[PDB]
DNA sequence: ATTATGACGCT
DNA sequence: AGCGTCAT
C-alpha cells in the first residue's frame, strides 16, 4: 500500500513533429500546403518509395513504404516532393537542418533527449516545480490548455470533436487538487501547460506543427503522443492506465512491436497490455529474461524508469545505400566508386559537425550486405578514423571489406554487394 | 526492388 | 568487437 511506489515522481513529455519531411517541403513550397502530399526517395522504380505522408493524403490510404505509383492509384491528385540526390544517393541534409531548428527551440525549456530526427523527450519535473511556485496555488484555466486531450475523459454523464475535448478537459480540471504542490495529477497538468507553450514556440518560430504526449515516463508519453495526432497533445495520467491498457494490443508499446512482443503473446496466451498484470515478476523474468521481465512487470502497471538522457545531438553519423536486384555492385571499380561517394558525403557531414559541435569521431564502421543474405548487415568491421578525408576513409573501408570478395578475379566482385554503409562513431571533444 | 538512417542489447 | 533487434 503506502510503500508501493507508483512511478509518479517525474513529468516526461514526448514531442513528435507531424508528417515531418512533408512539413519541411510544404514550408519551402506553399503550393503543397493543405493538400494530399507525400515525400519520396528516388523515382525510376515504381515512382519512388514514400517515406512521409500528409494527413490529407492519409485519408486516401496513402502510407509510408508505399510505391508512389500505387499511392497515385489511391489518390490521383497526390502531390509529391522528392528527397535531394547528391553523389548518386539520397541526401537528407535539409531535414537534418530543420530538425536542429526544432531541437534548439525545445532545449530552451528543458534539457532534451533526441530520440530521432523529428522527436525528443523532455524531462519537465523541475520546470513544473518552478511554475507551481509561481502559480501560488492558483487553479489552472482551460484557456491555458487549448489543444490538450485528457485520455479517458469525458466519462459517465457531445457530437463534435472539439466539444468532447473540452468536456474531458473540464472534468479533469474540476477534479484537480491545486493546494497540493506534490499531487502528480497537478504536476502533469502544469507540465501540459508548459508543453502547450513549447509547441506554440515551435510553430511560431519554424512554421512546423507537432503533437505531444505528457505522462510520468517515456513509454507512456510516447503512447500518449499518438492518441490525438495531428497538432494536438494528450495527457495520460497514472489513473488512466488500467482502462487504457485493458484494450491495448501489446505491439503498440514501444519495443514490443517485434519478436519479443510476439513471444509475450504466444507464450502467455494474452492479447492486451493489461493482461500482463496477472503474472508475477519472477514469472515474467522466467520467460523473457531478468531485464525484460522486470520491465514488463512495471510497465503493465504504468511504471518505467528509463531516464531522459541529456543528449540533443546524434551519437553516430552514417551514410548508407542499397543496390537492389540488378544494380548490385559486381566489380571492384564499382565498389570503390560508391565507397568514395558515401565517404565524400560522410566527410562533408563530419566536417560540419566538428565545426558546429566541438567534437571529432574516432571510429569508422563499415557494413555491407551480400546478395542472397536476408539480414540487414552481412558484415560489420571497424577501423580507426584519424582524418576527415574521404579518400582515406574510402580506402580504409575497402581495406577492411576486401577479404569478402570470393571472386578469384581481381576485377570482379562476387557475390555482388547489395548495400554499403559507412558510419562514424565514438566521438571525443575537440 | 522499401530505403536511409538511428539507438541499443547481447555475448 | 561483431551481431541482432526495434524503429520508421
Ligand atoms: N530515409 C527514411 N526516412 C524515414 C523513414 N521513415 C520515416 N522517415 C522520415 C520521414 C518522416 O517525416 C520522419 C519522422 O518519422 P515519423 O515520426 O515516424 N513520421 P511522420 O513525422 O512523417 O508522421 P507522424 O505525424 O505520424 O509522426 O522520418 C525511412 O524508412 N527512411
Ligand atoms: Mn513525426
Ligand atoms: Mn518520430
Amino acid at each position: 500500500g503506502p510503500h508501493m511506489a507508483t512511478g509518479q515522481d517525474r513529468v516526461v513529455a514526448l514531442v513528435d513533429m507531424d508528417c515531418f519531411f512533408v512539413q519541411v517541403e510544404q514550408r519551402q513550397n506553399p503550393h503543397l500546403r493543405n493538400k494530399p502530399c507525400a515525400v519520396v526517395q528516388y523515382k525510376s522504380w515504381k515512382g519512388g518509395g514514400i517515406i512521409a505522408v500528409s494527413y490529407e493524403a492519409r485519408a486516401f490510404g496513402v502510407t509510408r513504404s508505399m510505391w508512389a505509383d500505387d499511392a497515385k492509384k489511391l489518390c490521383p491528385d497526390l502531390l509529391l516532393a522528392q528527397v535531394r540526390e547528391s553523389r548518386g544517393k539520397a541526401n537528407l541534409t535539409k531535414y537534418r537542418e530543420a530538425s536542429v531548428e526544432v531541437m534548439e527551440i525545445m532545449s530552451r525549456f528543458a534539457v532534451i533527449e533526441r530520440a530521432s530526427i523529428d522527436e525528443a523527450y523532455v524531462d519537465l519535473t523541475s520546470a513544473v516545480q518552478e511554475r507551481l511556485q509561481k502559480l501560488q496555488g492558483q487553479p489552472i484555466s482551460a484557456d491555458l490548455l487549448p489543444s490538450t486531450y485528457i485520455e479517458g475523459l469525458p466519462q459517465g454523464p457531445t457530437v463534435q470533436k472539439e466539444g468532447m475535448r473540452k468536456q474531458g478537459l473540464f472534468q479533469w480540471l474540476d477534479s484537480l487538487q491545486i493546494d497540493n504542490l506534490t499531487s502528480p495529477d497537478l504536476q502533469l497538468t502544469v507540465g501540459a501547460v508548459i508543453v502547450e507553450e513549447m509547441r506554440a514556440a515551435i510553430e511560431r518560430e519554424t512554421g512546423f506543427q507537432c503533437s505531444a504526449g505528457i505522462s510520468h515516463n517515456k513509454v507512456l508519453a510516447k503512447l500518449a503522443c499518438g492518441l490525438n495526432k495531428p497538432n494536438r497533445q494528450t495527457l495520460v495520467s497514472h489513473g488512466s492506465v488500467p482502462q487504457l491498457f485493458s484494450q491495448m494490443p501489446i505491439r503498440k508499446i514501444r519495443s514490443l512491436g517485434g519478436k519479443l512482443g510476439a513471444s509475450v503473446i504466444e507464450i502467455l496466451g494474452i492479447e492486451y497490455m493489461g493482461e500482463l498484470t496477472q503474472f508475477t515478476e519472477s514469472q515474467l523474468q522466467s520467460h523473457f529474461g531478468e531485464k525484460n521481465g522486470s520491465w514488463l512487470y512495471a510497465m503493465c502497471r504504468g511504471i518505467e524508469h528509463d531516464p531522459v538522457k541529456p543528449r540533443q545531438l546524434p551519437k553516430t553519423i552514417g551514410c548508407s545505400k542499397n543496390f537492389p536486384g540488378k544494380t548490385a555492385l559486381a566489380t571492384r571499380e564499382q565498389v570503390q566508386w560508391w565507397l568514395l561517394q558515401l565517404a565524400q558525403e560522410l566527410e562533408e557531414r563530419l566536417t560540419k559537425d566538428r565545426n558546429d559541435n566541438d567534437r571529432v569521431a574516432t571510429q569508422l564502421v563499415v557494413s555491407i550486405r551480400v546478395q542472397g543474405d536476408k539480414r540487414l548487415s552481412s558484415l560489420r568491421r571497424c577501423c580507426a578514423l584519424t582524418r576527415y578525408d574521404a579518400h582515406k576513409m574510402s580506402h580504409d573501408a575497402f581495406t577492411v571489406i576486401k577479404n569478402c570478395n570470393t571472386s578469384g578475379i581481381q576485377t570482379e566482385w562476387s557475390p555482388p554487394l547489395t548495400m554499403l554503409f559507412l558510419c562514424a562513431t565514438k566521438f571525443s571533444a575537440s
